[PDB]
């Protein structure tokens, strides 16, 4: 009946507003007022696939369905290595259905709202340990939803689900007024730099209307390593302009006249792929549990954490509900997390870790071959909405040339 | 906005049924008529489990949720070696939803009434080539849900997705009435009998009322390969009898009076398990889709094929929808069953054969282990909704050791 919630991001708002329709009293802390969220600095890049979106639209949450503007594909393009300003690798498909991004410091506080509006009651608290115990001893459940804050460090790291303890990529992003749409449909805008990092970009939407999302992700130590001395929007605005006129002057041409959206439309930094385990012990000897980016921390390369978020709280508010009067008990914490990690995030989470690491041949071969193989170009597009779609052969040679073959034979 | 199926059945129907609700024309084909499969043999044991059974729930077809008994566990008992009549193995575990049986004698006949009053074209007919053939020249899709029948060999079997080409187990059901119920909770009680077979039961509904289902499946050539000399219901109850005094004595307590439910409550057969590829090609060079177990079918001794029919159909579904306007080609085909297969039914698949090859040494012990580690009964038992929360601590010793020690934890 009564549940407390640290943490009112994606995750958090998204369980306690679920938990609130199903007739649950709802406690929630947030460290931050809706409005300097609504102000302050961009936290994600925020691609949700259908499945995520749907997820979203079910709870009634599909705030910005018809102002957001939709992102119709999956493209993918590689330099050429002899040929100057040209791609070797350069194709596209169609999503099944369309993702959408819609900025964090829109949704969060809208969501923030509606929690109060809905019966919340609403904590203003950088919460800690106290507070933990606090709500231990006065709610049934107290779950920890507090993404990439220091809290979130109470859950032990699960060493053998993670094999990153330093982080791959040096990450950024600019959210960009005034680039050219793409056409003849939108697209996650994908450009993979041997050795060097990747960009990608697609249409959001934003405080200041819709806009345009580009992501870095450099190798660390190389070229697209490159925000350490960036130190004022305009600068950081020079630096993604360059990065694009060194690496992809194609994307380029469609950026001769781009702004930032805001000076605090601007993000850099970096952090080690971690997973935790669900169930942390307070000194009380009372119990917490984990949930989405507290217990499984992707890197954003492959465009997942949101979508993992409102997965991960769906399958925690599903196993609430059919939990019923029952105990929240330890082995029902943990029997929720492994539904979440055995079911689903185990692959979302191998297969980012994969693409992190140079990639091996048969998977340079997938990607030429997608190029002159329109139905595996649509699988690896589509796999983004669900990556489990993706094993066995996306990892595999053997399985690989099996499953190009497959595709083969109805393109 | 015209689809053509071929096959009343479990997969067919939910189908049809779902795709009426959204506006399409439906043809469907049957070849047998409602009364004659109420009143025919049983086709199986049907055990749907809470995820399935929501499937159908979310299409208003779960017409007997309340007069069907619910199954609300799952229990695993092994002989000892040693002492005799007592087992060296007992534990159970209650599901997190319930799960239930409602005989396909019941269901299909129910459902092909309604699939008439919704608006669909029912067409009596044993089709074959021309059938399809006609079909694809006046449908926008024709799918194939013939199951077993002979029509689902015109898809091509896959070798590389099948490890088996021969039965791996003799099977038999027998539906009773008059077995002592199981206290204090029902349950799937499975019986492992070690290198000769398995005896699974429980309650479940069929058109006599409630009953109980016995399935016996049996190691080809063994003591529980059995069934070749019956040819009465009378003998094929008492083969029944003589399998639990032989095998199973704790469970003969429960049948001092058992009866069968009718004389077509009976049945015995095998087959391999067999997948398929998803695109047959006419001989007009037309294309048809196949549905369930047209394409993945399973031996039944993980409880899964109707489970993977409502999902299956789900998926398919979904997929229709979303596809709208657009040609149903050969593409949107293949990867419609890609997205069923890759996702999730390579898993049950995976998972059942090996489960039907003779277990290792590390299956043997987390048998063991989840007597005495109840969030491992736990989630063995709640596995069997989603089996691939299974993997990969079932498949490999050190990754089995590992979850044993995490479900230790939380005991
Ligand atoms: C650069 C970048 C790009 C990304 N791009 C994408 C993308 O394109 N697609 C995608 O799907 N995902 C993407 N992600 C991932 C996605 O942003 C996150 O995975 C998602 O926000 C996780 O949701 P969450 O609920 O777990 O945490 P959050 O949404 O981060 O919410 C946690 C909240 O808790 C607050 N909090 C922390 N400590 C406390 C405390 N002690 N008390 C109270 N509140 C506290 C935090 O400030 C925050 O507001 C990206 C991430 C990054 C960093
Ligand atoms: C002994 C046994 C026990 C089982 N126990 C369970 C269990 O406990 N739990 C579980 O989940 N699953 C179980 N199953 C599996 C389950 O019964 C099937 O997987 C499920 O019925 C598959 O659904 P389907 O739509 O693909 O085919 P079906 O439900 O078999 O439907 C196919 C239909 O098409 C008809 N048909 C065939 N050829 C033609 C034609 N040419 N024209 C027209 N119609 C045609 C068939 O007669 C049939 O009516 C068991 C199976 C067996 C054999
Ligand atoms: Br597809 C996709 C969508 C968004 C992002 C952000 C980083 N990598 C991505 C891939
Ligand atoms: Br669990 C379960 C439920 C039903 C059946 C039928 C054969 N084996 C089963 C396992």
């Amino acid at each position: 009946k009564r549940i407390a919630i640290v943490g009112a991001g994606q995750s958090g708002l998204q369980l306690g507003l679920g938990l609130l329709a199903a007739g649950y009293e709802v406690t929630m802390f947030s460290n931050r007022t809706g409005e300097d969220i609504r102000r302050g600095k961009v936290m994600s890049s925020q691609c949700m696939f259908d499945t995520s979106l749907q997820i979203e639209r079910d709870l009634g949450l599909d705030h910005w369905a018809s102002d957001c503007p939709t992102v119709d594909g999956i493209g993918l393009a590689v330099p050429h290595p002899e040929q100057k300003g040209a791609k070797v690798i350069d194709w596209a498909a169609r999503l099944n259905a369309s993702a959408q991004s819609v900025d964090q410091r829109l949704k969060i506080p809208a969501w923030m709202d509606e929690f109060q509006k809905k019966g919340g009651e609403l904590v203003f608290k950088d919460a800690g340990i106290d507070e933990l115990e606090a709500c231990t001893q006065s709610h049934d459940l107290t779950l920890v939803a507090s993404g990439k804050g220091e809290i979130s460090k109470l859950f032990e790291r699960d060493a053998h689900k993670s094999p990153y303890d330093k982080p791959q990529r040096a990450l950024a992003l600019t959210y960009v007024k005034g680039m050219a749409p793409r056409e003849p449909f939108s697209a996650v805008c994908m450009n993979l730099i041997p050795g060097v990092g990747e960009y990608f970009v697609f249409p959001a939407l934003t405080t200041t209307g819709p806009c345009e999302i580009m992501v870095f992700e450099g190798v660390p130590g190389g070229p697209m390593d490159c925000w350490a001395d960036v130190k004022t929007p305009e600068e950081h605005l020079a630096r993604s302009k360059w990065i694009l006129d060194t690496f992809t002057p194609w994307e380029a041409e469609r950026c001769k006249d781009i702004e930032l959206t805001d000076d605090n439309g601007i993000l850099a930094g970096r952090f080690a792929p971690t997973v935790r385990k669900p169930v942390a012990t307070l000194p009380s000897g009372r119990k917490v549990l984990g949930l989405a980016d507290v217990v499984v921390l992707n890197d954003p390369i492959t465009g997942q954490g949101s979508n993992n978020a409102a997965k991960c709280a769906d399958t925690y508010l599903k196993s609430i509900l059919a939990r019923g009067d029952g105990a929240a008990d330890a082995a029902w914490m943990q029997q929720t997390f492994d539904r979440y990690w055995f079911g689903y995030a185990q692959w979302v989470t191998q297969w980012t870790n994969m693409l992190l690491a140079p990639p091996p041949p048969h998977v340079l071969n997938l990607l030429g071959s997608a190029g002159a193989v329109p139905p595996l170009a649509s699988a690896f597009a589509n796999g983004f909405d669900d990556p489990r779609t993706f094993f066995p052969w996306f990892a595999d040679a053997a399985e690989s040339e099996r499953y190009i073959a497959t595709c083969a034979a109805v393109a």
